[PDB]
Formats: C-alpha cells, structure tokens, sequence
C-alpha cells in the first residue's frame, strides 16, 4: 500500500509512523517520533484555524481562544507546561467565558497547567477603557463557590504588556494574574509593564490558599492616569506566601499619590529583597476582618526585610479592622534591614512621608519589631516621620534603626487622638542631622495622643538642632502613665526646652523621666557646708538632680547633686570657703525615679 | 529498495533517516530527526518491557529499574537531564542493588545526571514498615570508601510522596535524597510529602562535599507515628552549603515533640528565608567530633537568618562534642532577623520552649551573635525562655532582640550546673509584657549555673510585672566574677526584690552592679548639714547610691547621694532646716563600681 | 514521484514533509515535524562544516564561529534560547570580529538571545598570555557609541573554564561576561573557574543599564599569578542591579592580596546572601565621578547584607571621588547581617584587616548604617579593625554589631589626617575579648585624625584588657568638638588610662564626656560635714564626678559626688564623724555635661 504509506507520512499521523529509539540504544523504548514530540507542547499546537492551518499571531489576531484551548487540553491530561514562544507577540483581544466572566477574565488558569512565557503577551485595544483580569484561577463568578487552583506556575523571560490603556472609570478593576483560591502557585521571572491597573498579581482569596509566591518579577509603569483609583502591585491574600527579589518601578505622578508595591494580608507572609522606585507606599501589613474566612482573623508572622525603596508616602503601613461579626488582629510583625528614602519632592506634595504609619480606617496592632532599618528624607520635606502614629496602637518596638527625617514620632494635633500602648523607642535608635535647623516651632517627638501607657522614649541626639521647640512634647490633653521618657544631655546644653509636659504629666506616680534644665539657685550665707535652693518651686516631682555645668568660682561651690522639698524647691549641700549668699544659674539633669 | 525504505522508516532507525535543517537555514547543520530528539531524554525512553514496548506507569508497575537504566545510560555519555514527565505518577516498588544497598537505597544518583521531576514519584506498599533512602549518591555501602557525587541537580514542579507508611521500628532510617560525598548538588522546587521519615534530604557526609543547596522546596507532613525516633528535615553535613527559601510544615502531634527543620553541622553553612510550622525545633547548629573528617573539627561561619517559625520546643540549638581522639568546636555564628513563636500549647506539654538552647550531650561554643530577632510565647507557657542555658557556654552575645516569653535566661535548678563565660545581654534587648502577672515564685533571669564570668546582663523592663520574685537571681552555689549586672529602675519602684545575690556575690572585687532597693535611714539631730545613715549594715559593697524618691518634707531633706562606711552602713549628707532626728524610708539606686 | 518522495524524506527538508498533530488531537494544529523541532535550537544546529556535516567539539576544534552563527541567526528571528549541550566541552580558539574586537571579545551577545549553558565552555591555549572577554554585549569598540544589550540571560548547570592560563602582562584585561550597556540581563547557575582574570562578570557601563543580576553562580580560582594586577569578581556598573546567593572562592596567595568579590558602583545596587573564601576584599561600594554618565553622580541605596566571608584584607570599602567636571557622592548605604572573619595569617602579611575601610584615592561619604554584623580576627593579627578610617568621612553609623579584633577605630599616625564628621558608635556595639592582653602600647579607639566633629563614641567593654594603653586616645593634633565620648566603667577599675585627650580637648564647650579616673583627695580637719579637695588641679573641665570605690573607713566618709572649682580642683562634701585631715585615693567617674 505504498501510495497509502506516502499519504500516511504526509498526513497529521505521519510522525506516529516514523520509529525512534534514543541514541540508537537497543535497551531503550521503541517509540514513534510523535511520542517524543508529544513530551512538549506550545501555543503553536493550538493556534490554528478550523481547518488546522497555523495562524501567525499579531495585532489583528486574537490569540485568546487558542491559549484557552491549549490550557483546557493539557488540563485534561493531568497537567504539564505550555510554552508561549519567544520571538513573537501574542495579542489578547476578547473576554473569556464561563466562571471567569464575573471577574472580567481573559484566560482561565487550570490546576497543574504551567505557563512558560518566553514571548510577549499584549492586550489589544478592545480593552481600552475597560476592566480586565488577564489570567484568572477562579472557576466560578462567586469566589465563595469557586474550586481551588493548585500547582500552577507562570514563569520565563517573557512579558505581559497591558497596552498602555487608561482606566475608563475609577470603579473598574484591572489585574494581571489572579490565582484565586490558590495553593502552590507562583510567578517567576516575568516582566509586567505599560499599564493602568489595580494590581499586577493577587494571591489567594480571603485567606484561602497557601504557598503562593512572586519571585524575580519586574513591575514597570503600571499606573498612568488620574482615573485610576488605587494600585497595589501584589496583593497577598493567602498564608505561607510572599514576594521576594522583585523590582517595582513607576514613573507617573499619579503613582506617587496612589501606588503601593505589596499588601501582606494573611499570616506567615513575607516581602523581601526587593527594590521599589516611584511608588507612594512600600507595603501594607493588615488584617481585614472581611478577609478572615480562609485562615482566621489574625495576621501574625509578617515579615518585611532587606528591601530597598524610594517612595513618596509611607514605607510600611500597619492596620486592622472589624466587621459586625469578626475582629481582625495584627501581631507578630518584623520590619528589618530595609533601606528607604522619601524621593525628592516639595513638602506636603504627596501623602505624609513615614517609615511606619499606623493607618486609620477598633484596631488591634501589637508585638511589632522594627529593627536595623535606615530611613532618610531630604531636609525640605517637613512631612517626614519615623512613625506617623495616627490611630490606636497596642504595641510597636523600635531598636537600632537610623532615622534621618523631620520628626521621630508624629501625629497631627486635632486630627485623631490615638490611644497608645507599649510604644518602645530604645536608645539605640540613631537620630540623623539632615533636618537640623529646619525645626522652628516643631517638636521632634510630637506626642499628639489621647494617652500614652507602658511606653518608652529614650531620646539620644547625635548633633545639635537648636531650631526645634523641644525634643519631646506632651500636650495637656495626653494622659501619660507607667512610662519612661529620657532625654540624653548630649548636644542639648543650649536648648531652652528639652522635654515638655504641658499638663505636668511627668509628676505621675509611675512616670520615670530625666531631662536637662536650667535652674537658678540661691544659697544661705553660712560659711562652710551650706544649702543651695532653687528660686522656682516647679520641682516637687524631682527625685534627684545633678550638675551639668562647671563651677567658675574659687570661693564656693554649688552642690553636685540635689533632692527636692515639699514646696517644690530643689535643695542641695554645697560649700562656702568664705561665707556670703550665692546666686548661680546651673544646667542640671533633672531625674524622677531613674 | 523501496520496501526496505518503508521498513526502515517504520523501524526504530526511521527517525535517523528523515533529514532536518533548522528553520530551513541553509547555513545550519544537515541533521536527522533522531539527532534533534536525542538532545532530550525522559523516563519514557527507558520505561519499556524487554521487547521495547512502552509500559504505562501506575500502582501495579515498579518504575525503579527503568529510571535506574535511564540514569546509568545518561551517565555513560557524560551527563544530561532526565525528565520525569508531568501528568503521571511513577511508583517505586523495590530496592536498588550494589553500592546503594547498604543505605537501603532505591535509586542511585550519578555525577552530572540531573533529574527534572515534573510528575509525581510515589512509594508503593512494598516499603510499608521498612527503611528506605529514595535517592542515594553514595557508590559504596561504606561511605568512607565511596566515590563522590558531583554536579547532580534535582528540580522541577513535581513531588516525592512517601506513601504515608509508618516506620516499622524506631531503629530504622528513612531519607528522600542522600547526596553522599556531594559536590555541587542541589534540590530546587520539589515538594516532599506524606511520610514518616528520619530526613527528607541530607547533604554531604561527615564534612566531605561542598556547594550543596536546598532551595524553594516544600516539606509537608513527614512525621506521622509514635514509632519514628527522630526527624530532621534537612541535614547539612558539608561546608559551603545551605537551605534557603523553603517551606516546612507538620501536622502530627509526634512532630511537635521530635521534629527539627534543619541541621547545620559544617562550616560556612546557612539557613535563610524559610517558613516553619508545626515542628519541635527550628535548627541545630552543631559540630560533632564524629563528623569532622572532611572539613575539620570547627563549625564556623554558621548563619540562621530571616526565617519565620511556629515551633513547640527550641528555635536554635547550639552544641559541640568530643570523641577520644577529636574535639569539636562551634564558633562564629549569627542568628538574625528571625521571627519565631511557640505555638499554642499547654505548659510543659512539649520540650521546653526557647529561642536559643545550649544543648547538653566537654562543649566549646563561643563567638555567637544573636541580633534583631523576635520571639513570642503565649502567656500560659511557663516553659518559655529567650535562652535555656543548660550546658557549658564559652560565649554568646544578644543585641537588639525583642523577647516576649516567661524567662529571659533560664536553667533548671539541680539539673545541670553549667559553667558560663562571656554571656552578653545588651540593654537594647527589649523584654515584652505578655507574661506579666504570671511570674509568681519566678526569677526573670534565673541564673542557675555553677559559675558566671566575663558576663553582662543589662535588665531593662518595658512594663511592670510585680508578680515576679526578682528580675535576676543568683543562687549561692553560682560563683560570679568579672561581670556587669544592672537593673534599670523603670517600672521597678514597687518591686521588693530587683537583683538577688543569695551568696552576696555582688561584693566581688570585679563585679560591677547597680539595682534599686528600699533603704531606711536615720539622721543625727544637728541643725544644718547633717548625716543620714542606713539602719541596716548590708551595704559594705556599695560604692555610691542615689535617691529615686521624692522628699515630702519641708523642714529637712535627706542626702541626694550616699557612700558607705566600713560597718556596711550607707552615709550621706542632708540638710536639717530645723534640727531633730529624722527617719525616712527611701528608694535608692545602689551602685557598685558603676 | 515516489523516487522524489524518498529523496525528499532523506533530504534536509524531509522533516518538513512528515505531518504531526499534538497527541492525535483533532483540534490541534496540523504541523510538520520540522515545525516542532524548530521550537528549540542548540549549538548542534550551527556546529557544522561548509558542507553541512556536523563537527564534534574538542580541544582541536574552535567552536567560536559556530556559536556566533547561532547567536546571529536567533537574533534575526527576535530572539530565543540557544542550548550549549551537556556531555560536551566546547572550546573557544580565536577572537571575534567587529564591534567586540576593541574589547578583546570572543563571542558577541545579542538582545533577546539567551544562552542555556549545560555543557562546558573552555578556552584553548590560543589565549594563553593574552587578554580576552569571553562574552561581550557591546556592539561598538567605543562603549559611548554602543547600542544596548537587552533581555539577555545566561543560565544552566554548566561551566565557563578559563583554561588556567596566566596573564601575559599586568596591563591586560580579562573578563567572562561583559554585558555592556545592559538592560534586563542576568547570569544564573553558572560556574566560572580556573583562571587568571580581572573580572568574571561586569554589568552595565558607566551607569548605563538597569535590572542586571548575578544569582546562584560560583566563582572558583580566578586569580593564579603574580602578573595579575587586580581582580574584582563582579563589577556592578548599572543601577537597580545586584548579586545574590553566589559563592566565591580563591586558593591563590596572590588573591589574598589583590582580589575583591564585588564592586557596587551605581545606585540601588545590592550584594546579598553570598559566601566568600580566600579573597582580600568583600566589596567596594564606590561612586567614581568618571562612571557617572548613565545614572548620575550619586551612589545611593547601596546594600550589603547577610553575606558570609573569610577574607584577608577589608570587608566593605567605602569611597568616592571627583574629576575636573564631576563630583561623585556616596550616601544611603546599609551593611547588615554579615558574618565575617579575617583568615588565619601573620600580622601585616596582607592588606590591613577591617570590617569597614574608608579608602583613600575630595570624598563625600555619608548616611551609612552598619548594623547587626559580626567580625572576628584571630588574636595575633595586630592589623585588624572594625573601621580603618583612612580618608575623609562625612558620616557613618554603627549600631548593634559584635566586633572582635585588635582595634575598634583605627588610622595610622602620620599617614593621612582624615577630617571626620558624624561618626556614630552606639553603646550597643559589643567589643569582643579575643585580643585581650595583646594590646601593649595600643589604643583601642586610636583617633588619629585631623579633626572629629558631631561624633559619638560610647565605649563599652565586655571583659578586661589591662594591656591596652587606653580605651580611646585623641592626639593633640586632632581637634574635637560637638561630640560625645564615654567610657563605661565596667571592667575598667584597674586601668591607668581610660580616655586620653593629649590636647586637653575634652574641655571644649560642646564636648560631652565621661570616663573613669583615680583621684587623690585631702579634707579639712573639721568635724562634721567637711570638704574634700583634689590634690591635682587638672579638673577645670569636670561638671560632676561620683565615687566608684568603697569607703573602708568607719570614722569618716568622702563625698559621694563632686563638682569643681576655678583652679581645677574637684570639691565635694563628706562627713567626719571625728575630726582630722583625711587623705584618700578614690576611683571616680569624671563627667562633663553628661
Ligand atoms: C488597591 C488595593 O489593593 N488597595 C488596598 C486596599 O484594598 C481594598 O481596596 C481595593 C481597591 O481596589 C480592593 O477592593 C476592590 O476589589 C474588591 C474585590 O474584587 C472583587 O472580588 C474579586 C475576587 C473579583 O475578581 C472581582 O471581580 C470583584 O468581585 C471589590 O470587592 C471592591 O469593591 C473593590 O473596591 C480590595 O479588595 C480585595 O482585593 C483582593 C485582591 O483582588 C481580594 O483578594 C480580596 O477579596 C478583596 N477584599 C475584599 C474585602 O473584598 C480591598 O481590600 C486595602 O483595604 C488597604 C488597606 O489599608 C486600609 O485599611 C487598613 C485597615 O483598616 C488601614 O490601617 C489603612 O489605613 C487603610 O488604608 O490597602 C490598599 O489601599
Ligand atoms: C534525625 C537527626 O538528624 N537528628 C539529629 C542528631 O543526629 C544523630 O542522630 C540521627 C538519628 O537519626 C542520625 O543517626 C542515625 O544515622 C546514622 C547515619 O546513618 C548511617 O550512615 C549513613 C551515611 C547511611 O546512609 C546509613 O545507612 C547508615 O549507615 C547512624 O550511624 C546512626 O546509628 C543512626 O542513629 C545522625 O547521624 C548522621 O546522619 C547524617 C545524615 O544522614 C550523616 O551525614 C552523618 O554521617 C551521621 N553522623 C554520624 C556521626 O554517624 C546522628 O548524628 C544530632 O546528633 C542532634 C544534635 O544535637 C545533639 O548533639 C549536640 C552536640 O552534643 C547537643 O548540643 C544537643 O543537645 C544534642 O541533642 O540533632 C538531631 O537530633
Ligand atoms: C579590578 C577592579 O575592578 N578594581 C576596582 C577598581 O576599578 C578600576 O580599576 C580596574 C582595573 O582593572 C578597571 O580599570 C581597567 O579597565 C578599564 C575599563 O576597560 C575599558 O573599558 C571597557 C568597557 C572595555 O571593555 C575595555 O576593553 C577597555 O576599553 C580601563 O579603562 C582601565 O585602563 C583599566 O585599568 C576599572 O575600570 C572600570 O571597569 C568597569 C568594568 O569593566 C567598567 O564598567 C568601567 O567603565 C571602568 N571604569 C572606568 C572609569 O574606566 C577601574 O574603575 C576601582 O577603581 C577600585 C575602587 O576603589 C578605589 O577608589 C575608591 C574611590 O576613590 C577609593 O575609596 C578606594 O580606596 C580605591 O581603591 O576598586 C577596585 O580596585
Ligand atoms: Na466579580
Ligand atoms: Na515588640
Ligand atoms: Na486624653
Ligand atoms: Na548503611
Ligand atoms: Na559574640
Ligand atoms: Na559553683
Ligand atoms: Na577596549
Ligand atoms: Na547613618
Ligand atoms: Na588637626
């Protein structure tokens, strides 16, 4: 049948008739060529017209149904990896159908079906002014009724290009990859670019999912208009999941005001080793009660480490909230090894610059460690703080950071009156000098709170700034109890005010406080050991004080150390070599219970 | 010969007769189809019966000999990568033969032969109740006589499933990958699951090997029975080797009592960026003298950083030991950036909770830096410590950590009496408040040692805990010399005991100590400058003291500062505006040589 | 035409006549075998003689033109990935031509053309004694006229072997991969070995380039002769670029004196997670004004974290410089989590050992944070320092490090006289004890500078070292102002000198200083409250002092605290129970404005 043989060979079954054995090894399987070819699969195997003839991709070709067919087919065989070939741009030109339609989905991902994107995937103008989620892992329009997406990995050296199209309306949503209720899924190596989107990738769905990761990806120019309501490049909404070694860049002015790189919203999540430029915000670390279904109502074991950022707003934002029925809690957080600066901008030209923000809208944030970070803002940016503490806080600890910005602790007066507990600012935090001389009328630690309890503020300057009103100021409206507040004397000799308690709160029974002050004293006339007393009676709270001044006199000396008396004078015993009433003005370290 | 031509084409040599040139490029090599196919290799090329017909894998098919044949064949050509295809589960049903038999080996790995596991590898019930090591890189039953395994990489999106089978006896061993005397080997991307094993991966053999790594792997439910004697998921037994970005999870109760994620046992080894849940222990960092053959008897440059863990026992365990002939030493260790909690459990229901443990069974551990970590244990877990110091220590330094647990330093009285040198607890360690009010009868730093030398403990509270017996207590049995022990006054005003030296050890010539105390004093009756003396004679050791109390009196003041006298009284000079014997009880900061 | 059919099949077009459809799927594209084969490409498709017959690689075969042809061809189709097959060594035996010739180039890389190196690439002896750059991404002999290289990735399990050939002359250059003006390029997984080269990889060109990375690579024995002038394994000369998780090893003696692992020379660059053995230096972090064209004249956001190193010289070297026209600035640097030791060597046998060096040859270095690192040098290495501060510094901050070496701060007297600003050494830096008893004639902090301003040095010992001359010494030639210098008393009771100011600089108006001293005092004879005065008149600068000694006497007590008098005596009020002139020698804490 040698006519039939030639016909068979040229037919689509022809490769199934040509035998093969690996490297002529007689111990190897006797196969057909088609068997070996069938070990791999690409978009070319599905990118064909109804008569089976291949179609070249391009801007007038909608590749969506072909990729979907490929995905569908490989899913039917228990999975595999589909290559999107290099050297070609594959345009997407229509919405998907079925369970992804509720999500404005283009492509449905399926379990165990990996995409090796080596070429480029580009959105056609069909999508201009419309919502879209390019890859969707949900299988139901209602995520609560969705099955899971498992073991789906997107990787390669290729690109997803969003076509530069602006949002049509603020209320729209746009996404690159929504993995859905996603278990062991990942994106590695891909560049996402040239868009106006809400997110590039989302992981999980309200706590459902596990072991999802974004690694070695680039995210470039993904906000481009004033219509875009909000952008967060990666939203991590399942536990045991994270972002590592990624690069995030924006150029748009709008991004400086609206864009965040990462959301960590479930327990055991991380954001590491990544570089951010041009964004408003670095990361939110948040437990929303509305997202607590899959993994509980606590966000714990949250890690933000070893990132590099230039931002215009706030680096890390901490928060939690409630619904009628569920209480969200954020605890057990570490922020460490990050090097962050506020980019060159005018004061008040973007959201208030901060390393840590305690974001408003019942919060419960505690057990946070912020350690071994650097923060810098240029000297003109009045709105820059180590922490903007703008809502209730139940604990945050700062150790061994270097903060070089306008404020250390700040909240705006007569906005919120946060209730503050367990704010620990260790003496090993180094306060930079870039804003020296810029602080007229300002308090370095401006404690504009309802109350402060169980808190520690150990102020240590590293250079002079005599422009500042005070190192630390508590308004009379702020209650202060069971706290330690100290101001180290270095670089403070010429300051009129070091610590200010406008409500005399430092007299509290369990307030432990020390700071420098200038005190005028007068002695009795007695020759010999002689008392010196303060002229003012403002010191009923002082347990001891000691001299920070030299004694220019030969004929007498004031006391080295002082106690107080019931009338609020200080008193100490000096020495009159010759008698006479003495009158001196001395710099003292005032101490209370320390 | 056109009959012969058709026959040739359908034969196993047929692809070797069909010509090919890349993309019709006339400058390309004129090849045959078989040449291009021979560029890749899969298990399908060896998974055949004796007549060459392919065999489908499945639970009634033992794939072992076929994979071994593939490995053997590729090794003969100088190496390559064998694909274990996606969409299939490949069952292993028998032991291997030869040099791996001594190791209970299933598959022998060979140098330069990589395995790309995209499908699933599952153990058949043949292995129920038996020992096994799935992949073995030794080529001799005696590892000391083994050749090396070099340049062998196992990677992909696939899975090794251990079939859920329990151990048959405690004395058995079970492993996933033993690389052997392994140089430039790695496992990346693989999920190891559903087992009862000793290890999932071991790297090296008693110091022999180099540049072995486990990256982006998952390890899930690898302990399931009470028979399992001990589990450590990755054992690193060669230098210049490590674990990074991995995920470790257990669900079994037995795992909470026996399972550790990593062993770092040779120099220049690391454990980074990984997430652990459900394990007893995080990592051992140990030099066993018995393992010192390949790389010397020092474990140095050991790094445990930026991990996330929920454990039930101890995070990092430090140790070393000796044989008759060889002395093991552990030095130059860093533990940093880790965020760790003891999981919800009853007190004493698992091994004692600790961030650092100094593990018993001559140790030599020194030059350890523990910095910028968080640790948390729930308030009910009495058995929780920043360090359980249960064997000899030659040095460990703690700086800028946040420890929130029951004890800071602990050892059980009348177990061991460790000899302690160079324990440094810097003031920048922040002590959390979760266990406040839980510490009746307990010492926060319970120094239950034979001796303490060249040590620093700078206690700083961040909130009150008046339940505790003391901040720090030394029993009379503990010698204390050439040390600094300080208790900051903040939050201590109402404590009866701050530091306790049951053997009066704070009087030592080179002991530098300060802590608060209440002292009753009486003055002479003299008007004017007047001495006040303590009623008790317990202060022969005090170099100075100063007031931590206000003076409620108008008519006199006690001294601000005090020295001592030979009889052990304190003495200072106050001021009697009017004469009369005065009697006061004051809170003082007692100081010795500081 | 069945003769023609058989002929066609055996021809190079034969595979283009054999039909295929994926897995017999009738919905799949009807293709030819050649179409599926054309989805991949290897060196075999170009490694052929002029008649198209394949050539086997080997030491007598020059593979260069064949690889270049492959690269060229794939570039023409918009890119792809070329495999360099496993199981073969591919020798390079000649220079390339054209635009790479100016760079001594062998292979020209092209945009979007990736190289998957699974086999070995070896240099033939043609290259002995000659310069070479194996892979070059420039397209012009003058880099300023070069186009860019974009989207080029080199990866796999293979090896580049430099053939062991020595340099022929010091003035020559040799490189593995020069990416050129390189945007989104990377090298992953490759081992570079057995050479005498200047660099293994360079990224960027004078600030031009972006998003270039070296990951999971090994670099082994890349210096082997005394001819080699200088070696730096990776030179990062574009922003948003870095090195992570790499391994660097040298065995040569010459490497201990000349070799550095990484250069970070542009903003937003990083060096993380890597292990170094046998090198002189870890990393330079430098802004050269001569390299400022592409990305500006500031190196900012520079990160060196979580590395492991054994080196013989300096870990991190900081610098900047100028040209006639351009000023380079280095700022916003973090160095954190690194564990580093000086390898076993004789004192002065290699460049001076240091954790941080401020390298000479107008510098501008500021806003540097050095935190949470360990450093160790063996006790014999006299030339070991936490910082060698050998050129001008505008700021560096040290917090919570553990430095165990001979010096903390050092500069050699009568070499440079650096101008120092904003040097911050926080009290949380722990000073190790390995060099105790080795410091005869040495100052632990040897402040051999022109001047020191706005600086903080808080010395805290952790053990005794009475061998040292002083803890800190300022020569009379060093101006000191607006600074804080403190020496904690612990472990200092027996020291003759703690802080030394050879120019009496501690008297400065804005110098804040405290340290211990022994002081002889004499009292008046008066019974009762009685003054004690120092016999020496060296204390005009002291604001207060207090006792660090016990009082062995019953009949009197010296003052607990002292002030001074205009003549430079100290004075305080003690108590004579019985009268008589008293004479005591006491250890005091001397304080000035603190
Ligand atoms: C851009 C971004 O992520 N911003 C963060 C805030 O997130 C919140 O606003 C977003 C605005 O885009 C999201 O809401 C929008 O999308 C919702 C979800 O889309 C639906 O469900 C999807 C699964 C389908 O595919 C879609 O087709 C659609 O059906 C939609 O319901 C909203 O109407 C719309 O506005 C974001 O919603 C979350 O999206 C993730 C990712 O897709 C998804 O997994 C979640 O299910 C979904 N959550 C919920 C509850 O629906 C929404 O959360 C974020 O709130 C803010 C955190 O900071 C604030 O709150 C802190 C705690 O009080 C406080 O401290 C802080 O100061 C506050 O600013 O951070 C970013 O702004
Ligand atoms: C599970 C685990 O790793 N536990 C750690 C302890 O390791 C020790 O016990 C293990 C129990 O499973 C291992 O011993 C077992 O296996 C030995 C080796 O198997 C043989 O050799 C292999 C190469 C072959 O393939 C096998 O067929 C067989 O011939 C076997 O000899 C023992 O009888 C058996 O109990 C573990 O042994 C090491 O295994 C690694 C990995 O396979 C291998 O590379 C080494 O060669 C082998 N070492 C030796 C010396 O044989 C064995 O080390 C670990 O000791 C402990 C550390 O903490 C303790 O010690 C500290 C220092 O004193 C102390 O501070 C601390 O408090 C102590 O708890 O940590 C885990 O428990
Ligand atoms: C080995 C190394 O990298 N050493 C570091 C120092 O770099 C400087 O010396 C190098 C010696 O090899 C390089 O100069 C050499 O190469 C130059 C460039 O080659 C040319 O241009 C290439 C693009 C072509 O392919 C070549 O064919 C050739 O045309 C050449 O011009 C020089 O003559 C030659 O000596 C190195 O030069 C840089 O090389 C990189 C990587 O290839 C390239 O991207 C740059 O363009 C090129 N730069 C310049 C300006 O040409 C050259 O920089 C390095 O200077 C030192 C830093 O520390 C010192 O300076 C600090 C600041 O003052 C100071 O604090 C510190 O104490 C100092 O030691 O670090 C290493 O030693
Ligand atoms: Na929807
Ligand atoms: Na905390
Ligand atoms: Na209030
Ligand atoms: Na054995
Ligand atoms: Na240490
Ligand atoms: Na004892
Ligand atoms: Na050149
Ligand atoms: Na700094
Ligand atoms: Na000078």
């Amino acid at each position: 049948d040698p006519d039939q043989f030639r016909a068979i060979i040229e037919s689509p079954e022809g490769a199934g008739h040509v035998g093969y054995q690996y490297r002529r090894n007689t111990g190897s399987t006797m196969r057909m060529v088609s068997d070996v070819l069938d070990e791999r699969v690409s978009l070319w195997d599905f990118h064909c017209d109804p008569s089976g003839n291949v179609i070249q991709p391009g801007p007038n070709v909608d590749s969506r149904q072909y990729l979907q067919a490929a995905i569908d087919y490989v899913s039917s065989n228990g999975g595999g990896t589909i290559t999107i070939p290099a050297g070609y741009t594959w345009y997407l030109g229509s919405y998907g159908v079925g369970g992804i339609a509720g999500h404005s989905g283009i492509i449905q991902l399926r379990s165990n079906v990996n995409l090796n994107i080596e070429g480029r995937i580009h959105l056609s103008p069909f999508f201009d002014l419309k919502p879209f989620q390019v890859f969707v892992g949900f299988d139901n329009g209602d995520p609560a009724s969705s099955g899971n997406l498992e073991n789906c990995h997107i990787y390669g050296h290729g690109v997803v290009d969003f076509g530069g199209y602006e949002f049509g309306a603020s209320s729209q949503l746009r996404n690159g990859v929504a993995f859905g209720r996603s278990y062991n899924c990942s994106v590695t190596g891909i560049t996402f670019q040239n868009g106006d989107v809400t997110w590039a990738i989302t992981l999980g769905w309200n706590g459902y999912g596990s072991n999802c990761y974004v690694r070695k990806c680039r995210f470039i120019n993904l906000v481009n208009s004033s219509v875009n309501a909000d952008h967060s490049t990666v939203y991590v909404n399942c536990p045991y999941s994270g972002v590592e070694s990624c690069y995030f860049s924006m150029s748009s002015s709008f991004a400086r005001n609206i864009a965040c790189s990462v959301q960590l919203h479930q327990h055991d999540t991380f954001y590491r080793g990544s570089t951010v430029n041009g964004y408003c915000r670095g990361a939110y670390v948040v437990m929303h009660a509305a997202e607590a279904a899959g993994a509980g109502s606590y966000a714990y074991n949250m890690q933000v480490e070893n990132n590099i950022a230039v931002i215009y707003g706030q680096f890390v934002i901490l928060g939690s909230d409630v619904t009628a029925t569920v209480s969200g809690h954020l605890n057990d957080v570490i922020v460490s090894g990050n090097i962050v600066s506020i980019g060159e901008r005018a004061a008040f030209s973007a959201p208030f610059g901060a390393f840590i923000d305690i974001g408003p809208d019942v919060q419960d944030i505690q057990r946070v460690l912020v350690t071994g970070n650097s923060f810098y803002a240029p000297a003109n940016i009045t709105d820059s703080a180590a922490i903007t503490l703008r809502a209730n806080l139940n604990g945050c600890t700062f150790i061994a950071n270097n903060f070089d910005c306008r404020y250390m602790v700040y909240n705006a007066p007569g906005t919120t009156s946060p209730v503050v507990q367990n704010l620990v600012w260790d003496k090993s935090n180094v306060i930079g000098g870039t804003h020296a001389n810029q602080r007229a009328g300002q308090n370095l630690f401006d404690m504009q709170f309802a109350s402060v309890v169980n808190s520690t503020i150990e102020v240590q300057l590293s250079c002079e700034d005599l422009s500042m009103f005070s190192c630390i100021l508590f308004p009379a409206s702020c209650q202060l109890s069971y706290s330690k507040i100290t101001v180290d004397s270095a670089w403070t000799k010429s300051m009129s005010n070091t610590a200010v308690f406008e409500g005399n709160q430092q007299a509290g029974a369990n307030v432990y406080v020390s700071y420098p002050a200038t005190v005028n004293l007068t002695s009795y006339n007695t020759q010999g050991a002689v008392p010196f007393f303060s002229t003012d009676t403002n010191y009923a709270w002082v347990t001891s004080a000691y001299s920070l001044s030299i004694n220019e006199n030969l004929d007498f000396s004031p006391p080295a150390t002082y106690t107080n008396k019931a009338n609020g004078q200080l008193v100490g015993v000096g020495y009159n070599e010759i008698g006479g009433v003495r009158s001196v003005s001395v710099r003292l370290m005032l101490q209370r219970q320390v």
